[PDB]
């Protein structure tokens, strides 16, 4: 397993997987794709579903941001300790994906009009994330089970997005809060996060944020 | 039965887990919510996300249609015969719900308007499946490695869909054309594709296909 990610210079779908990395103390390759690269069109067409990220894990390839962190999760622990934190986990990460699909649609297509709707549709879009830390050890570990997950990645990223979107939309959400803070203050993914490598790229492509 | 289906009295998202079960030789029990009961709001207020469906596993509770399916996938051992297949498991099924997230928006928001450019882009959508079909023993057995994987039922879900939306949109793509007659063909799931519980509910909610 020497890693390879392959992605335009953006935080995007592969932040969580990156943190994740970072985190576990994986080494990695940045493969950076410019608009140039993209526009030639002999990469795109090699893609399976004619998009990135695209991940290369040894001889394995892999396309789906979400399957990369099943792969990772599932290659490196970060799965939950049997079947039912399995499927809770899966169901965290299904509920981040579907409010990052909501996010991407405002960025990408609606920002400016869009964004008064879907910031007060917010709070409800996140009070599950409270909901499942209120039920997991009084949200004092993380969003599943006792150990980290992949889907406590994807989700921090999705907090981390969605407080520069709407400055202080986890106020209400103590458990949410106090879980970023913990999380952010990991030795080595905090040292990830202040990093240039981070730091220096924009979240999104067109520069909405 | 140890499973609950809990959702509106159509195939959409819960079509494909419920191939998966019968498939499989499994009993489970249907209880549907009306648009009615659905508009009281109590129930809504009490799923996880605000949606359905919601599937019981004995008292393990699950929300998101990909997170039962991959649930099932694990416990019923249709998760690949190791890590490597498990990942490319995953890279499927997240296809086929990028093309099934498609889908749903032209039904319920698009259909008039946007079938035309929809069936134009629908063979560059489909020839991924096939082009792993093609590179897994030449199409003759799944979509991934030698034994059904809860992605092939997706597959075959999405692929039953669209032959309903473009009727042989299919001709484009021998091998999934062979794919679909293959797994309709396996005994417990052919019963299953003849029965009144299948055959009686429309695809989708709002009259359109
Ligand atoms: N289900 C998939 C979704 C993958 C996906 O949506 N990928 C898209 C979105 S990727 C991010 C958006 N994007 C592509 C816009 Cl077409 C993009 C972002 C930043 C840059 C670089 C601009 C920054 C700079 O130049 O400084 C270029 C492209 C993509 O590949 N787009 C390109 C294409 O389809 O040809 C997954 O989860 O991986
Ligand atoms: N990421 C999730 C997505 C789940 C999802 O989109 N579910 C929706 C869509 S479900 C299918 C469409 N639908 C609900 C739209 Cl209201 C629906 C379909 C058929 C009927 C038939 C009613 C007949 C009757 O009442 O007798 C009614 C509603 C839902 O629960 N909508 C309800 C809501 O948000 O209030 C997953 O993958 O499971
Ligand atoms: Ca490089
Ligand atoms: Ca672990
Ligand atoms: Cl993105
Ligand atoms: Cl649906």
């Amino acid at each position: 397993p020497p890693y390879t990610v392959v992605y335009f210079p953006v935080r995007g779908r592969c932040a969580a997987l990156r943190m994740l990395l970072a985190d576990q103390g994986q080494s990695w390759k940045e493969e950076v794709v410019t608009v140039e690269t993209w526009q030639e069109g002999s990469l795109k067409a090699s893609c399976l579903y004619g998009q990135l990220p695209k991940f290369q894990d040894g001889d394995l390839t892999l396309y789906q941001s979400n399957t990369i962190l099943r792969h990772l999760g599932r290659t490196l622990g970060l799965y939950g300790k049997d079947q039912q934190e399995a499927a809770l986990v899966d169901m965290v990460n299904d509920g981040v994906e579907d409010l990052r699909c909501k996010y991407v649609s405002l960025i990408y297509t609606n920002y400016e009009v869009g964004k008064d709707d879907y910031v007060k549709a917010l709070p409800g879009q996140l009070k599950p994330f409270e909901t499942l830390l209120s039920q997991n050890q009084g949200g004092k570990t993380f969003i599943v089970g006792d150990q980290i997950s992949f889907a406590d990645y994807n989700l921090l990223d999705l907090l981390l997005i969605h407080e520069v979107l709407a400055p202080g939309c986890l106020d209400a959400f103590p458990l949410l809060s106090a879980y970023v803070g913990r999380l952010s203050a990991r030795p080595k993914l905090k040292a990830f996060l202040a990093s240039p490598e981070y730091v220096n790229l924009p979240i999104n492509g067109n520069g909405k944020q």
